[PDB]
């Protein structure tokens, strides 16, 4: 596996995106969020957030205005088809986001 | 040779409001759609500056907005052209 290497040069695969966050003490740290889409019923699963209640709350709010919005991002896709999973990754290790 | 049941052809609506005179009329807007270059023609405004500028307004936000609504769809690629239709001969809008 990697080690470092903290965003590869070149295209990432869809789903894959890099942020930087103020973790639990505060200082700056890096994450990497991975969505795996599957057909299914519009459920939302979630990893690797440290079983943080604010942060899975965070997630709720973000999937809800999905759903809301979804028409004016995809313009025709259906949310309610496919169901998603989102993995968080720490790659500094400052503490969860 | 008022609105027959089924949908009409895509760009043809019917919008309500109230007249210079204050009266409710009911207004049938068409809007042809060529391929161009963004332009927007109006016709059938009673020539009235005001609703010229309205639709303008509109045109600019449709622009400043077309990806939220239209999915991908580029809108200075179409030429538009939006003709007013007053149907109770009420006054202008």
């Amino acid at each position: 596996q990697g080690g470092g290497g903290l965003i590869p040069e070149g295209p990432a695969k869809p789903g894959f995106l890099y942020t930087i966050g103020l973790s639990n003490k505060g200082m700056p740290g890096l994450y990497r969020l991975e969505l795996q889409v599957t057909k299914g019923s519009g459920k939302l699963a979630t990893s690797g957030l440290w079983n943080s209640s604010s942060a899975k709350e965070q997630v709720k709010i973000a999937f809800d205005y999905f759903k809301a919005n979804a028409s004016r991002i995809s313009g025709g896709s259906k949310v309610m088809e496919h169901d998603f999973h989102l993995h968080v990754v720490e790659l500094q290790n400052t503490g969860p986001l």
